[PDB]
């Protein structure tokens, strides 16, 4: 007896939007932490970085083999009841996926596995390894956890969008279009945001080791705070879909005013056969490609790059991507949806709108990499320690005492502006931190350096991290950064748009699984691989005397990478033109053929 009001102005176009996005925020939301969760899970929880990959494979996979069976599916039955329940399943996975962290927060803390490591002794402390057992099974927990996400995930992104092509006109859908877009954005935001500031260390970096003892507890509990409250959002929002009608009152009014004036495997290939007989769709969905390749590649690379050419803590630069990256791309679908929105562009008008989109993009990362060129302050890798030892001497007398361990070094400056790594093997003997800084005293290792140097409570020491003199020139590198985004996010709007208007009605459904079944098997499966290659080939100088099989590497080569990595977004951007180009004149030749004056 619902007869209220509401469920009739919550049946409205926008009522199914304010739910979508919704639905879509919280996923945006919940993906953004995945990623760091993933990834301080491998490094904390002593795992290799092979199997961190296979964790983020499963959700990649999962969305695959959904992206086709659901749309099928879809195309079938009720819309509305499909992404509600895979709303649900968003709870039961995201409360999954903090259940180890709960159960098993005894994995690998420094000293609380007392059967094995002794509270007095240090090497007992980091070794008896039983941190392995309870990992494995967590990684069930989390191979369970990544695939529940894109199995249940990806036909949210389907079916929404789908009521939003078949119930919404055109000239509002990139409107709609872009919001749902950026919703997953500014969860990829706040993914990050509010996630980090509980893992980033509490106002106590610099105790004694108790606070990695300590940081240990903050996080496990940090994320099974924060998916107890996503998950069951995905389930109050789910509940609120289901109630949503069956018979979606507001399209019954407009399709009766567009009405006026089986999907079967071979009714299924006739869908199959069309697209690649018609390349229009043929050249939109390998547009999206070097799209999707260039992004991701950025997103990841950047805040690497970062650290390697502009000297920026790999916590610190993942951050600058993340908070800098969102705020053209937001703007990028909202102006870039807007101007088909409007102007009701048509599809000779929006592929004019895409090339020079793109073009101009192409030169801002031109522009990226011609500031390349501008020469930086050079910390260490000054060949074999200025006669005093090898690349690798790093082993010395000074190493052993105070317990340095390879994969952790970081470059500390000394006063001769010589960037040393591994504060430790600088000599420093002894250290005082200060509240809002950290220092090291005693610094034997160290060369004579030193030349006026400075201090109050004590005289002359070295300051932990690395010294910049020269880094204006990352005000220039993300000015361009945000340009080239934003002409990015201003492409996807015209290639989404126009994949709308090929294809009729009742086959929309199925439009988006077509696209969707390229986006994670063709495109990032074999993406990491050949990142994962071309990354050694400027991180050559591996540390090749613990770490074994390529785990840390110290010399990333920053004049390679440069010329690699950008280049081949180079070579990967202007594949778009070859194929708009070809689009162009197929698309004037077809309308032509349907023209024929
Ligand atoms: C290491 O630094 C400390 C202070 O930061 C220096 O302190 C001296 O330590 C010696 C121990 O042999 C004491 O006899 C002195 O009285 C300490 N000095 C003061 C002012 O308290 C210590 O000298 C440094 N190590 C070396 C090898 O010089």
């Amino acid at each position: 007896p619902i007869v209220l009001p509401f469920v009739q102005r919550f049946n409205n176009i926008d009522g199914f939007m304010t739910l979508y996005v919704a639905a879509v925020l919280i996923h945006g939301a919940l993906f953004a932490v995945v990623d760091m969760t993933l990834n301080i899970y491998q490094v904390q929880f002593s795992l290799t970085r092979t199997e961190w990959y296979l964790m983020d494979f499963s959700d990649y996979i999962a969305s695959f083999v959904v992206a086709i069976i659901i749309a099928h599916f879809g195309s079938k039955g009720n819309r509305t009841r499909w992404i509600a329940a895979s709303c649900i399943l968003m709870g039961l996975e995201s409360m999954l996926f903090a259940f180890p962290f709960f159960t098993y927060e005894i994995i690998i803390p420094g000293r609380q596995s007392i059967e094995l490591c002794m509270e007095e002794n240090e090497k007992r402390n980091i070794i008896c390894g039983n941190s392995v057992p309870n990992r494995s099974k967590c990684i069930y927990f989390h191979i369970g956890g990544q695939c529940i996400h894109g199995i249940a995930g990806m036909p949210i992104y389907i079916l929404g969008i789908t009521f939003i092509f078949d119930h919404i006109p055109t000239s509002s859908c990139g409107f709609y279009l872009a919001i749902g877009h950026s919703a997953y954005l500014i969860g990829y935001l706040l993914g990050m945001v509010g996630g980090l500031q509980n893992f980033q260390p509490p106002p106590k970096e610099k105790t004694v080791e108790i606070e990695p003892a300590k940081v240990y507890q903050l996080l496990q509990s940090g994320w099974w705070k924060t998916f107890l409250i996503i998950a069951a959002i995905s389930f109050c929002v789910s509940f609120m879909m289901v109630c949503f009608p069956t018979s979606l009152p507001g399209a019954h009014k407009l399709r009766l005013a567009k009405r006026k004036e089986q999907p079967h495997l071979k009714g299924f290939l006739h869908n199959i056969w069309h697209i690649l007989k018609n390349p229009l769709m043929l050249t939109q969905a390998i547009c999206k490609v070097s799209e999707y390749l260039t992004f991701n590649t950025s997103l990841y690379f950047l805040p690497h790059h970062l650290q390697t050419q502009f000297l920026i803590t790999p916590g610190i630069a993942s951050l600058l991507t993340g908070a800098f990256v969102l705020p053209g791309g937001i703007i990028g679908h909202f102006l870039g949806g807007l101007i088909v929105d409007r102007l009701e562009m048509t599809n000779k008008n929006k592929l004019k709108f895409t090339l020079v989109t793109t073009v101009v993009s192409v030169g801002l990362f031109l522009l990226i990499f011609f500031v390349e060129c501008q020469t930086t302050t050079f910390a260490g890798i000054n060949e074999d320690y200025d006669g005093y030892g090898q690349l690798g001497n790093l082993t010395a007398d000074c190493n052993e005492y105070c317990d340095c361990t390879t994969s952790l070094y970081t470059s500390i400056c000394g006063r001769d502006e010589k960037e040393y790594f591994s504060p430790c093997f600088a000599g420093c003997k002894a250290t005082k931190v200060s509240q809002t800084e950290k220092t090291y005293y005693n610094c034997s290792c160290i060369k004579e350096g030193l030349a006026a140097s400075d201090d109050e409570g004590q005289f002359i020491d070295a300051i932990a991290g690395t010294c910049d003199s020269d880094c204006l020139k990352l005000p220039l590198f993300f000015a361009f950064y945000f340009s080239a985004t934003v002409f990015s996010n201003m492409c996807s709007i015209p290639v989404i748009s126009i994949i709308l208007q090929s294809v009729p009605a009742n086959f929309t459904s199925l439009s988006l699984g077509v696209t969707y079944a390229i986006v994670k098997f063709v495109a990032s499966v074999p993406a990491p691989l050949l990142f994962r290659l071309s990354s050694a080939i400027a991180c050559i100088y591996w540390d090749n005397n613990r770490c074994g099989g390529k785990e840390r590497c110290w010399i990333y080569n920053k004049n390679i990478l440069v010329y690699e990595f950008m280049g081949i977004w180079m070579s990967s951007q202007l594949i778009i033109v070859l194929l708009n180009i070809y689009a162009i004149q197929i698309h004037d030749v077809v309308v032509h053929g349907e023209i024929t004056e």
